[PDB]
């Protein structure tokens, strides 16, 4: 560094954006050929992603051949006295999907004359995505169609479940109403699929079956998810789950008039909330949860309870190691980071929404059953029809509801504004919570997936205090494994986690905006997305590499919510059951032969 | 239709993987159309990214030209009794951080003979990202040196905290020993840039400025952010933010003994959280939040805090749709999912640490100090080895806080632990929490960040009851528009917002763990990281197409920490200041003209 | 074929423009291997006439 060399030596400016291919940093890749490699990967992805082809999005025929629209979504727009809707209305309606664009959509005529509820945006699933997979890119199954006979047995379902909403979960081995719900729900022929939940002799229990999904352990011990009822601790608050719940014993959309007020966009009735917050403990209280929820607020707290309790901190490469811990790569912040991006914010439901399905809501159905038994030639299934004892229960508790007018068979709701104003088809609920949990079973691995949660609880009636659960004969728990690799008989992570989907999917048919189809279907679509996002990410992630050691490549193995167990591997590769496949994840009824 | 064609009609299974060309979906585009224009975008992004060109990431010099060490990061490593790195264990965590191989950085040797505190993810940052910018495509500034004056008015500014964490900030402008510390500050001339706050005049104003940052509106009203004090409403519980913050008056590492064992890796003192929880109304509360937290947790609040309130409602196109409402883009999902992404998984802060920087811990330097004026020989400034105001002080609290030992001047840790296990520069905190509120402001928009945050409180001293906050004379509060679109005096969303980042930032110095340069300039980074994928998504939203009729196409229009305004436009241009400039943005220093 | 997946199945119209990227040919080359084979080999063509 000679006097001469050091007096001709000059500086400039440091910039954000200034270049260096060469700079002194403590990494085996070049500056240039970080970028390159980061380069041809993003290339691959989108390449890979195009690979898949379009997506079989076919509308199942409703639209085109029921007459006037009846099997259609068109809630806030024109309809007559029976409401039926005004069919230029629904044309204006299917300009603005059709278009994607804002302006167009503007122009959509509006039930009442003003402050009319507002269309949720029915351009919301339109958009160019920059990664996972593209907005019209996930396939969901088709909906049953109005007239089906699966329909009517959903249909009956929600129903049920508003007759029930009361009736805490503790008492359904016991309660007259529910064994009456059961018969006449078994009745149905027609309900079967849709991840129903029937004991060993092919019949609906009313503890452990009734209201809920067969994905594993959603029907071993209680209803209610364990995470919906720990503490959960943020930024060190201590919170205890009580929510200001719905209050029980009041129903809406009772009567034609406040009915038919609410499908044309006008002021709803009041929906009324408790005074003192409760624990989850009824069908009302899943309602509530799912009625004042944001996105990945459920998700959120089942995340800081398991890493309150130290279990993904076993998960993982790091669940091996001895010296080191992830955090931005397996660890805790890619985990919370991925889980939330999972759902690709909800834009797949809205593309089935609107571009494809166009649903009806069961608020809906239920006004076109009502008119049929009452105005209308609707021709829905005898099973429902002429369904007395449902029919029966469904009057009565519209009558004491709705100021003493019988024979009124509309779907009592449980809040004054009914459904949100976008299509049935499918839940969006369904689509996030089904992609958080997917992200999050994925991180936990199959393994611990079997890990008992610790102290479990369930709540009193009354919803005040929790009580702990002690597994007895009837509760269908199984095997779990404790801290200590110590098996015991207890509820598994997996099953846990599993319920939080059930519950807020399921929570949507308890308030009565959704078939359980809806949410099902939906859970389903929202693991594909979540899937799609943890592959593309897998092999860039450090720990993906293959490299000589004790410590092996990182993957992920676990189970679906059907059940068929999967393992993503870095190089767009996975495991489907006992089959080898390649490329992008569509779904468990599909699979590229890996070659 | 016809009995022939009928009885030739044929299916087949509809699965998850079945392809068509032609589906009858309400779409304008076909679905061979859309994909391809999908498949245009990423393309696109992937070539924009790549043009940027490698950043400048520069190490100080002080690893080169530092002798055994001394200004590097080596926590949990092995040490001499003065906490010099064994040279050859910090030849193995090079090698780790260069290899970016998990199975090598196993092999980095630890301080204790067993169970030892655990390296944090040297990997980390060696990830290739799916998007928004790459690990190692965000600019940071190069932090301070070991021996620059600027470095030890930071450290200074460390020890102040630390001796000052029990005063309610309330009490900011009466109280003598808060008015010693602005004095002993002002005192550095070196005690400039870094987003630090003045008055009218070049004064550090007890109440307004001391701990604070010059970010618009952080140094108006109270010192902690509205939306770190209002309850808040998770699935229909009702949260008032009382927490079980750290107990008053107990410091840790204020001896040699516990400050090396824990350098070394070993068990920590434990540390103690109070038994009934309390409003943030002190350094030490801010101090347990930034320890407390967990990445969005911070974010997530205030999000909620302001659905509640209806003040996103109103922003972006649909704030002018009579008919409409946003949700999957330009809505709710769109704006709480976009938040949670905005930070890329702290990815950019941890190659900035590990493969760029390895900047020592604030308490590796205060043992420094400690062997300095009483073993060693590194020249740190007189400005701090010669501060007898501040090193009484210390020697005061650390002799209160130990056996009764004197004259030591290690820096009082407010947690057992000390540190995380990872290098110092820049905070990780603050990457997270300056992209979370970056998104918000961008998509609440500047006009919004504008109107008056309603019902403004703060705690009282005892941290057990909220008090409405008055403005009086000296607060800085300014103009906000209200609900009726009247100018009132109080404070802003924007400032709120502002508050939030920096109550965590300046947070983590509070509780001993970063300078102000750390959580500053790391703030900058999170900002871009956020940006960059503002830009990414953009151009594809539908809100962000050109159409004809009153409501005009989607940009997010704020402004920076810096107070630079900013705005991004659909076409990966953006106005920066009064500059139109075109691509990506790399930071408020840098524009390639439109 | 558990009695929900039977129930969950679903058809759609099988049309001489349907694609399906996997199909139980009895044939050593996968549906889309084919098509770039024969895809390639026409580019040669094309580029060995020019
Ligand atoms: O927001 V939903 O699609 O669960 O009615
Ligand atoms: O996790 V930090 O880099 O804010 O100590």
């Amino acid at each position: 560094q000679t006097v001469n060399e050091l007096a001709d030596m000059q500086t400039r400016p440091l910039l954000s954006g200034s270049v260096c291919r060469v700079r002194d940093t403590v990494d085996f890749l070049s500056p240039t050929k970080r970028a390159k490699i980061t380069f041809k990967r993003r290339i691959g992805i989108a390449v890979g992603e195009l690979a898949v082809g379009p997506t079989c999005h076919l509308n199942n025929g409703d639209e085109a051949n029921i007459p006037l629209f009846d099997g259609q979504f068109h809630k806030s727009l024109p309809h007559d006295d029976m409401g039926r809707v005004n069919p230029e209305a629904y044309q204006l309606l299917l300009d603005c999907i059709e278009s994607n664009d804002i302006n167009v959509c503007d122009q959509v005529p509006s039930g009442v004359e003003s402050d009319g509820r507002k269309l949720v945006n029915p351009l919301g699933g339109g958009g160019h995505q920059v990664d996972g997979a593209d907005s019209d890119n996930i396939f969901i199954k088709q909906p049953d169609n109005l007239l089906s006979e699966r329909l009517a047995a959903q249909q009956a379902e929600v129903y049920w479940m508003a007759l029930l909403r009361d009736i805490p979960f503790s008492q359904f081995g016991t309660n007259n109403t529910v064994q009456m719900a059961v018969v006449n729900l078994q009745g149905f022929d027609a309900f079967n699929g849709l991840s129903i939940s029937r004991d060993a002799d092919g019949n609906i229990d009313p503890m452990q079956d009734l209201f809920r999904t067969d994905w594993p352990g959603v029907s071993s011990g209680p209803m209610v998810s364990q995470f919906m009822l720990a503490n959960f601790d943020i930024d060190g608050i201590v919170v205890e789950p009580k929510a200001k719940t719905l209050v029980p014993e009041m129903e809406y959309m009772t009567g034609v008039d406040t009915w038919l007020n609410i499908q044309n966009g006008g002021p709803p009735e009041d929906t009324l909330f408790v005074d003192e917050p409760l624990f989850i403990r009824n069908g009302r209280d899943l309602a509530a949860l799912s009625f004042n929820d944001v996105l990945y607020t459920e998700a959120f707290r089942t995340i800081l309870i398991m890493f309150n309790e130290s279990i993904l901190a076993e998960a993982g490469p790091y669940g091996s190691s001895t010296r080191q811990e992830g955090f931005t790569t397996l660890g805790t912040s890619h985990y919370i980071h991925a889980m939330a991006a999972g759902s690709s914010s909800t834009r797949h439901a809205w593309y089935a929404k609107w571009q494809v399905h166009r649903v009806l809501r069961p608020e809906a159905y239920g006004g076109l059953l009502h008119f049929v038994i009452n105005i209308d030639d609707v021709p829905l299934p005898a099973s429902i029809v002429s369904n007395t004892e449902l029919l029966n229960a469904v009057e009565s508790l519209n009558q004491a509801q709705n100021g003493g007018t019988n024979q009124v068979f509309l779907l009592p709701m449980a809040v004054g504004e009914g459904s949100p104003v976008h299509p049935a088809y499918p839940s969006g609920h369904a689509i996030n919570l089904g992609a958080y949990l997917t992200v999050l079973k994925a991180f936990l691995g199959f393994e611990l997936g079997q890990r008992c949660f610790p102290s479990p609880m369930i709540s009193n009636d009354a919803g005040t205090d929790r009580i702990p659960f002690v597994p007895s004969d009837g509760d269908r728990v199984g095997t779990c494994i404790n801290e200590d690799g110590e098996e015991e008989v207890g509820l598994t992570y997996e099953g846990e986690l599993n319920k939080v989907t059930s519950n807020v999917a399921i929570g949507r048919s308890h308030l009565g905006v959704h078939w359980r189809m809806d949410g099902v279907f939906g859970a389903e679509m929202g693991e594909a997305g979540a899937i799609r996002r943890l592959q593309q990410e897998l092999g860039g992630l450090p720990e993906a590499r293959d490299t000589e050691g004790p410590i092996p490549p990182a993957s992920y193995k676990f189970r679906l919510y059907s059940g068929t167990m999967i393992e993503l591997f870095p190089d767009n590769r996975y495991m489907l059951g006992d089959q080898m496949c390649k490329g992008f994840f569509t779904g468990d009824d599909f699979c590229v032969p890996a070659d």
